[PDB]
């Protein structure tokens, strides 16, 4: 199909998926918000899907900026 790097049937063009869920998300933000389930990534660690997942190898726990 002319001009379509994405798929028009799949949410998010089928380009944003959680492989562990086989679900297609409309946007990467929606997809990444989906991994905010700690138990999921826990299962991922057990299954060996992705060792060191989000909130661990990508954490919002820092920011050491003083004047
Ligand atoms: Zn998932």
């Amino acid at each position: 199909d002319p001009n379509a790097e994405f798929d028009p049937d799949l949410p998010g063009g089928g380009l944003h998926r959680c492989l562990a869920c086989a679900r297609y998300f409309i946007d990467s933000t929606n997809l990444k918000t989906h991994f905010r389930s700690k138990d999921h990534k826990k299962r991922l660690k057990q299954l060996s899907v992705e060792p060191y997942s989000q909130e661990e190898a990508e954490r919002a726990a820092g920011m050491g900026s003083y004047v």
